[PDB]
């Protein structure tokens, strides 16, 4: 139905779209409180590994605490925790199709996981609108860190995102990510 | 929800779980009528378990049934609830020659049933349906868990497999497929 916590998650994250950067701090005792976010973070990175088959999380509250990712967290308003979409600026070297490696340092999409039972009913586009919002970046912008197959077919669908230079950095770009890419 | 089709799967799939094979023959319109519909489900079934194991292509088709000695179980809704009835998922094994390390790191040449391929949709993943699959596939095929290979087991897969049967202690082997303590 969702991922269930053992605790207050309405108290904790009043919003239903919460915003945590690396300091994971409680939306407005101090440690009970961050250790529930905490935990949350843990547990939605092991289920977001589950959900695209990977061997190990990619995502968790100590590689948040050591990094500059930005996660948007989706709460169920039926208490429980729908998904989530984890976002950083990374620096890559990306091949441009003259096959030079150029420096770059885009918005990267990073993880992002919608539990399983609510798959397909658009929360992914909620969480992935309201990031675009607030980072105020173009999807054609974004480079996107090992994209699944259910994401290629999201972007596309939702952002007509088509790739373009294949890549060997196991990064994808898209059209419109190179400066004489900019058709309306 | 479930996988819907432009035609009456109930009256295609009378049973609630119906076993397949390279012949494809329609379960007790046209005999090819038939044929093409199930063909349409093959192939969407798998394009759906690849999607949600994260592979970059299929590896289940009607094709590849069709040029192939697997065998596949197909789960429709029994819903009372939901019109042209709904499939919720697959299993397909086939029996394969392998040869497989013991816990002496010895080599045995064996033919086991493996699980090739397996999903269960999304939105009732997690409702005990891949396991009532799986358990009717064991009864079918008379052979006990621990005696199975596993091709390539994802993440939920391996969780499914120590769950459900107590499967949990692998024996390293070089080939990716997997096999249990008690397989010899
Ligand atoms: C960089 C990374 O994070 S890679 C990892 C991406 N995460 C995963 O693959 C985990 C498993 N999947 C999910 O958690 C979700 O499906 C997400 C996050 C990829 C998408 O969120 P959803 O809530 O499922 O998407 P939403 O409902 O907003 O959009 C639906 C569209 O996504 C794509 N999509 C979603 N599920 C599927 C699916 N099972 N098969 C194919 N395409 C799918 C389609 O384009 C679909 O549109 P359609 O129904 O008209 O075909
Ligand atoms: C050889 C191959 O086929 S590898 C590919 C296997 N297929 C996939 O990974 C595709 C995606 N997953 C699925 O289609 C299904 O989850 C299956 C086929 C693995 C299992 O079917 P379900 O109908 O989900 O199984 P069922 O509800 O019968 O059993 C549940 C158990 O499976 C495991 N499981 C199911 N979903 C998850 C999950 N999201 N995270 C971790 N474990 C899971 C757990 O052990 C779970 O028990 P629990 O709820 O007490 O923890
Ligand atoms: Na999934
Ligand atoms: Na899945």
């Amino acid at each position: 139905a969702s991922m269930e916590f053992p605790f207050d998650v309405d108290a904790l994250f009043p919003e239903r779209i919460t915003v945590l950067d690396q300091h994971l701090r409680p939306p407005a005792a101090r440690v009970d409180l961050q250790q529930q976010i905490m935990t949350i973070i843990d547990e939605l990175g092991k289920a977001s590994a589950k959900a695209a088959n990977l061997s190990a999380p990619i995502t968790s509250a100590s590689r948040m605490q050591s990094n500059r990712h930005v996660v948007y967290i989706l709460k169920d308003s039926s208490a429980a925790i729908i998904g989530f979409i984890k976002v950083g600026y990374k620096k890559l070297f990306v091949l441009d199709d003259r096959e030079a490696h150029n420096e770059v340092e885009p918005l990267c999409i990073l993880d992002f996981y919608i539990h399983e039972s609510v798959q397909r009913h658009g929360h992914g586009r909620e969480l992935f609108q309201y990031m675009l919002q607030k980072e105020r970046v173009e999807p054609h912008q974004l480079a996107i860190d090992r994209p699944s197959q259910k994401l290629l077919k999201f972007l596309n669908k939702h952002y007509n995102l088509e790739t373009t230079v294949p890549q060997v950095n196991n990064f994808v770009i898209f059209e419109g990510f190179f400066a004489h890419q900019h058709r309306p």
